[PDB]
């Protein structure tokens, strides 16, 4: 659909071709050259023959791209810190996939300044569509850097585009790295990916695609046809002309190298020592090679066809081969895997059933299987110190969440030892119910469920199903379709679009209990005013009460709700409110004052839980009444009564020590610099500015509820209780007053 001439390719005298075997629009400045040079298309070409003159480093090689843009003659590119795997500044993805999602979707709408323009990034990123190849092609990984030089242009206002891009990128192959640029190939491809598209380049390389560079232009729908379908999903042009390019820091290295996979070259350090602990053998060459070669032919959407045409290739059985191969698979993923479970779990993911948890969880089921199958009984938080000792020199938080992690890792394995045995037995048990019901080899559907509520990897299903003659059929893309199954998915409307934004005077003047209103509009028994001291629902806080005076009578207002920026007044006389009238308001404020010590004391928590549990602790839930409030966290253990105490003791150590609660409208970008994604706990809050409530050196939180001025007016903390609401997230109740 696109176009796709850049001045290079018309410059240089590249030729645009369809590739012979896929019909694809590529670029190759070879005249012969009749396929894209993408697999299955092409081979691989490379291994033993490394593709880059020298041999490179994960560490050399990051900061050869590094420095090349960031000093580069013509665009320098401002070097930004990486972004935590776990999205905090966002509400739509899980983990973070490619290095554009630090950037969505708030630097790409404007909404927030981004951190340079350009900027040169080193972007850790974690893919479970592809966690069953792993191990079996050589080049995908869980967890991977992608290395991203990114431009934004807003209108009337460049910084650079598609021209300059494949430039910059084709300067750096061959005048960085030394590629045979000839060899290099630049096929289109559409990308699309976390609520944005455009067309892009694949960059392909002796028969691995090393970069992919897109040129975003396009946003999501919503639900009129100005549409453009990218993927099967539907986008209308957007304002802001986004640069998102994606480095494989790993495939680039695995180039200046030659190994027989991209493990070899990148996680050398775990998967040697394990070799020795396996005892394995080092494999026969005529048959590593001539597997290492094929390798990238085949992705998962039937392996076993693969399985057969490397058997006859080289010249054995199936099972010969599989007998030959298969350790080394399972070393490959272990490898891999533990290395994204060590960077989820320092980024403060918490293992669950739900969301990110739920994958970190994942990962260490098959991780813990695989050295089963290998017959090994390290512990797998051995494993992971691999991966700190080696990268927390490049990585300082390793070092830093270190117990944490490990420990978590710990309670994990203890916790699989024993779900494996009562889920052994429960599925035996509801297995034998089937084999009479007429069932002889059981349905995918219910290998999935198996998985859900049992916490069984099939590996174990097929054997405990066959020593009771039933079959073992392990789809092969099983793991990623496993992953898919991670997340789940109004009072008044319309009449609001055209009416003023209310006035908060809530946020002017917190203590503000009295003020006068003109009535904007009166919907149903909701009743619009222009500004208001009512605070309404949100944030945790329930909304404020109290009465509307109108023509001398009284009226109660019995909630208080907010639609787009327009907040409504629920009345118990719709009647008695017109258009255009003058009234008084005065709020409940009993009711108030209760609920922002509950409020103020709720962020004097969360800083002392905080110091104790330490850093991985986020909110993830908040409800307050004028009596108690409570506070769910993302914790692993339970909170001893012992700590509870020590929590408890230092929130009222706080509340005595009476210090500064301040607030203030902060725009996005210069809040998360200033204090770090910390801002973003409960919730992700949309616009321009964010208000930002800290307490003096505790606590800092972007946050829209009402406060009080000072810890000293919350008035004694009493912790009544704690409790485990679901795996994860543990439940601290209290109450603040006198
Ligand atoms: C830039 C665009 N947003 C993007 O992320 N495209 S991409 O999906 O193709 O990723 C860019 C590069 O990251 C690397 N990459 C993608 N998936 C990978 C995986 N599973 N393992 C290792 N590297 C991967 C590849 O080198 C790829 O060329
Ligand atoms: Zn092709
Ligand atoms: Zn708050």
């Amino acid at each position: 659909e696109f176009i796709m001439k850049t001045r290079m390719f018309e410059e240089e005298g590249w030729i645009r071709k369809k590739c012979k075997v896929c019909g694809k629009p590529f670029w190759t400045l070879d005249p012969d050259r009749e396929t894209c040079g993408d697999p299955p298309c092409d081979e691989y070409q490379f291994i033993g023959k490394p593709g880059i003159p020298r041999k490179y480093t994960l560490d050399e090689m990051r900061e050869k791209f590094l420095r090349f843009f960031e000093k580069h003659e013509i665009y320098p590119h401002g070097r930004v810190k990486r972004y935590p795997v776990l999205p905090r500044w966002r509400d739509d993805v899980l983990l973070v996939g490619a290095s554009i999602m630090d950037f969505q979707p708030w630097v790409i709408s404007g909404e927030a300044d981004p951190p340079a323009n350009p900027l040169v990034i080193s972007q850790p990123s974690i893919r479970f569509t592809d966690i069953d190849n792993v191990g079996i092609t050589g080049r995908h990984f869980t967890i991977f850097e992608m290395m991203a030089h990114h431009a934004f242009n807003y209108p009337g206002k460049p910084i650079y585009w598609m021209d300059e891009t494949v430039e910059l990128a084709f300067e750096f192959f061959t005048k960085e790295l030394k590629m045979k640029p000839e060899d290099i190939t630049f096929k289109e491809n559409p990308w699309a990916g976390g609520g944005n598209a455009g067309p892009a380049f694949e960059v392909l390389y002796r028969g691995l695609e090393v970069a992919t560079l897109v040129f975003m232009q396009y946003k999501k729908a919503p639900e009129q046809d100005q549409v453009v379908v990218i993927k099967g999903e539907k986008y209308i042009p957007m304002e802001t002309k986004v640069v998102d390019t994606g480095y494989g820091l790993e495939r680039l290295v695995w180039m200046s190298q030659g190994t027989p996979t991209a493990y070899d070259a990148v996680l050398g350090y775990v998967v040697e020592p394990l070799k020795k602990m396996a005892g394995i053998e080092k494999i026969d060459e005529k048959i590593l090679m001539e597997n290492s070669r094929l390798a990238g032919m085949f992705d998962i959407e039937d392996l076993r066809y693969l399985r057969e045409q490397v058997a006859k290739r080289v010249g054995i059985t199936v099972e010969e081969l599989e007998k030959a191969i298969r350790p080394y698979e399972l070393i490959y993923a272990i490898a891999d895997h533990t290395k994204a479970l060590t960077f989820m779990l320092a980024d403060g993911v918490v293992p669950s059933n739900v969301k990110a948890g739920y994958l970190a969880r994942l990962l260490i089921r098959k991780s813990i299987r695989h050295l089963r199958e290998l017959g090994l009984e390290v512990p797998l938080s051995e494993i992971v110190a691999l991966h700190i000792k080696e990268l927390h020199k490049t990585f300082p938080e390793f070092k830093e969440m270190e117990d944490i992690i490990l420990e978590m890792i710990e309670l994990e394995e203890k916790k699989y030892a024993e779900t494996l045995r009562r889920g052994s037995d429960l599925v035996r048990r509801e297995i034998a119910k089937l084999k009479k019901k007429g069932i002889k080899e059981i349905p995918v559907e219910k290998l999935v469920t198996f998985y859900e509520s049992h916490g069984l990897t099939p590996e174990i299903v097929k054997e405990i199903a066959e020593k009771e003659g039933v079959k073992v059929n392990i789809p092969d893309n099983f793991y990623s379709m496993v992953a898919k199954e991670a997340e789940r998915t109004l009072v008044d409307f319309e009449l609001l679009k055209d009416l003023p934004d209310t006035r908060r005077l809530y946020y002017e003047d917190p203590f503000m209990k009295e003020f006068d209103a003109k009535v904007l509009r009166v919907i149903k028994d909701w009743v619009i005013l222009d500004a208001t001291a009512f605070y309404p629902e949100g944030g945790g806080q329930p909304y404020d009460t109290g009465v509307l005076i109108v023509n001398g009578r009284e009226v109660k207002v019995t909630n208080v709700q907010k639609v787009g920026k327009v907040i409504i007044h629920k009345v118990e006389d719709p009647g008695a409110f017109k258009e255009g009238m003058i009234v008084h308001g005065k709020i409940d404020w009993k009711r108030r004052i209760q609920h922002m010590r509950h409020h103020t004391g709720t962020h004097v928590l969360m800083g002392a839980l905080v110091r104790v549990l330490g850093r991985h602790v986020w909110q993830a839930g908040s409800q307050l009444t004028t009596d108690w409030a409570r506070l769910d966290i993302s914790h692993y253990k339970r909170i001893s009564e012992e700590e509870l105490k020590e929590i408890e003791m230092l929130a009222n150590r706080i509340v005595m020590e009476d210090r500064k609660v301040t607030w203030e409208w902060l725009p996005r970008t210069t809040a998360e610099q200033k204090y770090g994604f910390r801002l973003y706990q409960g919730g992700v809050v949309p616009g321009r500015e964010i208000r930002v409530v800290k307490i003096e050196d505790w606590d800092v939180q972007a946050c829209g509820g009402t406060h009080l001025p000072s810890t000293g007016l919350v008035g004694p903390i009493k912790i009544l209780r704690t409790e485990r609401i679901q795996d994860g997230v543990e439940r601290i109740i209290f109450a603040c007053g006198e």
